[PDB]
């Protein structure tokens, strides 16, 4: 670089120098003209107007000298066209006449008498003393010398010497208007600009330069003069046109010549001619007023480097531009040195022994080449690139090299843009997750009085904040909306056992009370139009709707929790704010709750319903409920949807003013329990991000880091930003880094961009020395980039699966591992996650194969790495270690080498088997439930043990969890072996938000999914054993015997952070059973039990009269058989009544049905299909049914259709009659025609359809969707074709 140039690295010339062609008369007849192929001049276009400004002369019509009101031009450049051509056929038709084109037409001319006689024709100037020496005699200077012709102003002899006048180049025009996109015309367009002093040796030039003034600077075209050997001068005219500096006349040319050649080195190609070998011009004489720091001194080294077949590593536009210009010369005139060894000298110019130009071999005289000048450079062009919009992402690399720490933050601080302020984004995106919980008869009975009470920091500010923080980054549409939707389709999904059927039926009179207005402009709450159009599939719509609330718009204003006079509805939908009345505390918002409770149980009929919506969950507002509305209901139901952190519920009640028994029971309990630990956790980890739209400057945890280089140089010596982009990678590595090189007010400038978080920061904790990075990514960057606008969270679709799944993976190890635990991990990848997530005093070991590309001589603490394998053999004596781990690593490790998941594991056991280790963290391919597929993420095969990753195209095994046991079993007899559970989990997402990664409801339940059969082995060597004894499946017993123990101890088994129970208390024990008996014996406790729920259980143990505990396995239960199997009998009712079949299923799993419309599951008509009890399901038959599959899925846990996706290809199959009357509805929202034996007869969902005066409609329609109508049709055949 020189002074603020980054240079190419690879010298680039033209080779084949073009061969010379001499004017004749019939080119100058043929140029004049002005045909519309090929005009003397050319149009100079504007970059941005995209209009005309200025044209470029050619030859002839280069001695346009004068003031151009003499010339007398017109304005336009197409009007300026004709003209000319109108003007010099006048010429022509003269011209031709002295000189008849019979006998002159290819006559070697002059073509300085051609120009100088069309500049005094088109100035109106005594033109006809040039004709008789229009032709060339013996010399194209000789001649001249001669004769003292036409207005000397021109051109006139000073000895042997030619002293003539610099023709104009550029034309400026009228549009003309400094712009930037306006094009430079480097001061050829005012009158004089230059001298030319033409002869025919440089001898003679010398000679006449020792008598005449050189304080202009004497230009040389040493290379191939325009039409002979000559020197130039220019004047004292000055540039302007390029603020905010001062061009002068000759340093316009300078920069002219500096250009073009810069241009032309890169176009170059061995074989592609050119006219000219070098354009560069070179000082001859005058350099005694050219200063060390002046700008010609620089433009003469740039003449020199140009002429040496540098390249510019910046672009050059094609047309050049003022502000290309303008940025260019402020590059050169910045703080630097001329690097380079190329230095100017009076005498010649000089070339390095490697340069690619031949100009030496080409010309004789001027240039003399160094053996001693070497530019050990790779020779190439250039190569070619367009710009990119959006910045890229970067890799950098490392080296050995070592700095000071605290030199990185201080260059960091000298060169950051921070603070500034950056777009947030969106922490979350896709759609809502709803909770429920019904009542079951069969649970242990909880009391009021030991369900969680809430948190007492709960409006303690700082929460409020993590509230508020949350709730603003929300990708979701009309809130109230979307619950709204979820509750009532899962209200209408709630039977009666007394009647086989729903509490919801159609027609039911429904008060909407708080029906809050919306300024969303519909006035009204946003669910009720499409409630009552029927828009929703499962939710039939009602008879009306009446709107009470404090900011209705469309019903009735009231405060409700006090007497109101109203009549009586069926179902009550309430939506009430209870942080309004009642002034801001919590008892006066618990008596709210109980006005609101009678209130809503006296505006429903008996036997109706109704929802509550509670701000606040207090036990005291439980206890009310369980002794006075308990008692006079018929069943209840409690509801969440999810869509901000926060402790909303939804409690719905039914068969309201009938006696029942109904009380709290286990599930209650263990929902509470949850629904309070979600909460707890996610606002701990939201607590943590900084502020919505607030100013990063670099002390928030989470901060969008960036800096920039003005006029980056990267080739030599530069340790300035060697150290600047180092310290932000020590900051913030590991994470996406993102790239910008462009310019700003002149200055080249490269932006780097990236994002800090805890892990980021971490990483940086164990450092001792600075690592450097090697820069030679960069430095090749000939292309332009542009910057962007910094935002936080920048993910704009959801976070993947897997990366999903190896953050939730990395949260067990990271907060496995206290501080000072010798680690050993297996499966190192080589960016080496594990510095970003242990702390910064543990000694860590990467054994794994690809070369790593992590430092080596930076590191505080111990830090080893390794070229080797971990399944192979004989590296493992020499190497300390306490928690050994493999983290998505052995399953492909399995497959690749062909080898069964089986063998792979008992090859691990017996590597780590003579180690030193203490515990064991493996991830392991082994299911842990009934297998079942994860539809187009994780397809399994039941024949061989193998899973399947579509995603990631390939085919790995697996094994089972009792055959892996027993090897883990056998190296350690004292191993105690647990799989951590982690799908109810959320801390596992504080892996996220830090650094933030945007995040789905899907990707995460998917997540979980996954996990299911890609769990987490923990295993101690020295912990306490536990045996597996009966059969573990929901609905059976299990028995566990626990040796090792003293009568006077506890065990407690937790779920989800629950607990279902305690040896101490039996009887109030959570579970559906349990068991306790000890062996005075032989010191061995036994617990024999039922449980209720597939998944994983965890007991530990309480020793001792102390608050000491013991962390034993854990293990795992699972779900019954998914298998189904079902009876259709061979008669069929059409009737009303339908048919009933059977269906064979364990009664563990509840069923629903469903169809898939458009890809999107739809609930089926509840009015459709009837399951009653054995297990009896009803239908309606209809030819509708033929058209449309239909599928019985399971509803029981969280999930649907995760264990029961059953299709009924028996329905599509069924034989329709043609001798009985029969149901039909349209299929979907397409249009289908019928007909009766291929005769169409109207048309389903048509426009202007009419009914037939045979067929009739039916009182509650069959349809999925509770829009489409359903007809009765006479006997018949009955044939519908899509169209």
């Amino acid at each position: 670089n020189v002074w603020g140039v980054r240079l190419a690295d690879s010298l680039s010339s033209p080779t084949i120098e073009t061969r010379t062609r001499q004017y004749t008369l019939h080119d100058l007849c043929s140029d004049l003209d002005a045909n519309p192929g090929r005009e003397p001049w050319k149009p100079l276009r504007n970059q941005r107007t995209n209009n005309i400004v200025a044209v470029q002369l050619f030859r002839p019509l280069q001695g346009l000298v004068l003031d151009t009101q003499l010339y007398g031009f017109p304005g336009a450049f197409d009007d300026w066209e004709r003209f000319m051509r109108e003007k010099l056929r006048v010429l022509k038709y003269e011209v031709l006449r002295i000189y008849p084109i019979s006998n002159y037409s290819n006559e070697h001319v002059n073509v300085f008498v051609a120009n100088a006689l069309v500049g005094a024709f088109l100035s109106n100037q005594a033109f006809y003393d040039l004709l008789p020496l229009l032709i060339i005699n013996d010399t194209m200077i000789g001649d001249l010398l001669g004769t003292g012709a036409s207005l000397s102003q021109f051109f006139q002899s000073h000895g042997d010497v030619l002293e003539v006048a610099a023709g104009r180049k550029y034309l400026q025009m009228e549009n003309y208007s400094n712009d930037d996109d306006d094009p430079p015309l480097f001061a050829k367009d005012l009158s004089d600009y230059a001298k030319a002093f033409y002869s025919d040796t440089y001898e003679v030039l010398d000679r006449f330069f020792w008598t005449h003034d050189s304080s202009a600077g004497v230009l040389v075209h040493y290379d191939k003069p325009t039409n002979g050997h000559h020197y130039l001068l220019g004047t004292l005219t000055q540039m302007v046109s390029a603020p905010p500096y001062i061009i002068n006349a000759t340093d316009a040319m300078l920069l002219e010549s500096c250009l073009e050649q810069f241009s032309a080195n890169v176009r170059a190609r061995p074989a592609q001619p050119v006219t000219r070998l070098d354009q560069c011009y070179h000082l001859r004489w005058g350099a005694q007023y050219v200063g060390e720091d002046s700008l010609t001194y620089r433009l003469g080294v740039l003449s020199l480097l140009a002429t040496n077949g540098y390249q510019l590593a910046r672009p050059i536009p094609r047309q050049l531009t003022n502000r290309w210009l303008s940025s260019f010369v402020s590059q050169i005139m910045s703080d630097g040195v001329n690097e380079t060894p190329l230095w100017p000298q009076e005498r010649y110019v000089q070339i390095a022994y490697d340069s690619p130009s031949v100009v030496d071999g080409a010309t004789q005289y001027g240039y003399v080449r160094k053996n001693q000048l070497r530019l050990g450079m790779r020779i190439s062009a250039l190569q070619s690139l367009s710009d990119t919009p959006s910045p890229v992402q970067w890799l950098p690399q490392y080296t050995i090299d070592q700095a000071a720490m605290d030199e990185g933050d201080l260059m960091v601080s000298r060169l950051t843009q921070l603070p500034l302020r950056p777009d947030y984004g969106n922490i979350w995106v896709g759609d809502a997750l709803s909770y429920y919980v019904d009542y079951n008869r069969s649970h242990r009975v909880v009391l009021s009085s030991e369900l969680p009470q809430l948190p007492d920091t709960y409006f303690d500010g700082d929460e409020q904040y993590g509230r508020s923080l949350f709730s603003l980054a929300r990708k979701i549409g009309d809130r109230s909306l979307v619950k709204d939707t979820a509750v009532l389709k899962h209200a209408y999904q709630a039977i009666d056992p007394n009647t086989g059927k729903e509490y919801l039926r159609s027609g039911q009179s429904v008060a909407y009370f708080g029906a809050s207005a919306g300024h969303s402009g519909a006035d009204q709450p946003l669910v009720i139009e499409p409630w009552i159009q029927g828009k929703i599939s499962g939710v039939p719509p009602p008879s009306s709707v009446r709107q009470f609330g404090y900011d209705v718009a469309r019903g009735a204003i009231v405060d409700l929790a006090r007497p109101f006079p109203s009549g009586d509805y069926q179902f009550v939908y309430s939506d009430v704010d209870q942080v309004v009345d009642g002034h801001d505390d919590l008892s006066i918002s618990s008596g709210l709750v109980e006005s609101l409770l009678s209130s809503c149980m006296h505006a429903t009929a008996p036997g109706g319903s109704f929802v509550v919506k509670i701000n606040f969950p207090t036990r005291p507002v439980w206890h009310y409920i369980e002794q006075k509305i308990l008692p006079n209901i018929t069943s209840y139901m409690l509801i969440k949807p999810f869509v901000t952190n926060n402790v909303e519920l939804f409690f719905v009640a039914f068969g309201v003013h009938q006696h029942s028994s109904l009380t709290w029971t286990s599930g209650v309990y263990f929902f509470l329990v949850d629904h309070f630990y979600r909460y707890e956790t996610l606002s701990t980890i939201s607590r943590q991000l900084p502020s919505f739209g607030y100013v990063d400057d670099g002390s928030s945890v989470t901060g969008i880091e960036t800096i920039s280089i003005e006029n980056p140089g990267f080739s030599n010596m530069t340790q300035a930003a060697r150290i600047g982009i180092s310290g932000l990678c020590a900051n913030v590595g590991n994470a996406r880094k993102s790239i910008a090189i462009y310019e700003s007010h002149g200055a080249r400038v490269l932006t780097i961009t990236s994002r800090r978080s805890p892990a980021s920061a971490r990483r940086k904790s164990r450092l001792r020395y600075l690592p450097l990075i090697d820069p030679r990514s960069l430095e090749v960057q000939a292309r332009t980039i542009l910057p962007a606008d910094p935002v936080l969270f920048e993910n704009v679709s959801g976070a993947s699966p897997h990366v999903c799944l190896t953050m939730m993976y990395n949260f067990e190890v990271s907060s496995a591992v206290y501080d000072g635990d010798v680690v050993l991990d297996l499966g190192t990848g080589p960016e080496a996650k594990i510095l970003e997530l242990i702390p910064a005093t543990s000694p860590v070991t990467c054994v794994d194969i690809r070369p790593t590309a992590q430092p080596s001589g930076c590191w505080n603490v111990r830090t080893t790495f390794l070229e080797l394998d971990y399944l192979s053999d004989g590296w493992i004596t020499g190497v300390r270690g306490d928690i050994v781990t493999c983290m998505l690593s052995l399953g492909a490790a399995a497959a690749g080498k062909s080898m069964t998941f089986d063998a792979a594991f008992q090859q691990l056991i017996k590597v780590l088997s003579k180690s030193t280790a203490n515990v064991v963290l493996v991830q392991v391919n082994c299911p842990t439930d009934v297998v079942r597929s994860i539809k187009g993420y994780l397809e399994i095969d039941s024949t061989n043990k193998r899973y399947r990753f579509p995603k990631f195209g390939r085919d790995e095994p697996y094994s089972d969890m009792d055959a892996l046991e027993k090897i883990c079993r056998t190296a350690w007899p004292n191993c105690s072996i647990t799989w951590v559970p982690l799908s109810y989990d959320l801390r596992w997402t504080r892996l996220a938000l830090l650094e933030s990664t945007t995040l789905s409801s899907a990707s995460i339940r998917i997540a979980e999914l996954m996990y299911k059969y890609m769990p987490i082995m923990r295993i101690d060597i020295h912990g306490l054993p536990m045996e597996k004894r009966g059969n573990f499946i929901v609905g059976q017993n299990c028995s566990l015997v626990i040796p090792g123990f003293n009568a006077q101890d506890v065990f407690n088994c937790y779920f989800n952070s629950a607990l279902a129970f305690s040896t101490e208390d039996v009887n109030a024990a959570m579970i559906p059973q349990v068991s306790a008996q000890f062996d005075a014996t032989k010191g061995e406790w036994t617990l024999d039990m039922v449980f209720s729920d597939a998944g994983i259980y965890t007991m530990q143990a309480l020793v001792g009269s102390n608050a000491n505990p013991v962390s034993l396995g854990s293990f795992v239960v699972d779900s019954p058989d998914v298998d189904i199997t079902d009876a259709w009998p061979a008669q069929l009712d059409f009737t009303i009544a339908g048919t009933d079949v059977d269906i064979t299923v364990n009664p563990y799993y509840r069923l629903m049905t469903f169809v898939r419309i458009d890809g999107q599951w739809q609930i089926a008509n509840p009015d459709k299909f009837q399951f009653f009890s054995t297990l009896v399901m009803n239908v309606k038959l209809d030819i509708a049914d033929k058209y449309l599959l239909y599928y019985i899925r399971d509803v029981q846990s969280r999930d649907v259709g995760f264990y029961i996706q059953h299709p009924l290809q028996l329905l599509n199959t069924i034989t329709l009659p043609t001798n009985e009357d029969l149901f039909l509805s349209a299929p979907d929202m397409r249009e289908w025609a019928v007909k009766e034996s291929g005769n169409t007869i109207c048309i389903l969902n048509s426009q202007g359809f009419v009914l037939p005066q045979d067929w009739d409609v039916l009182t509650d329609t069959i349809s999925w969707s509770p829009s489409i109508p359903t007809y009765i049709v006479p006997p018949g055949d009955y044939t519908l074709t899509p169209l």
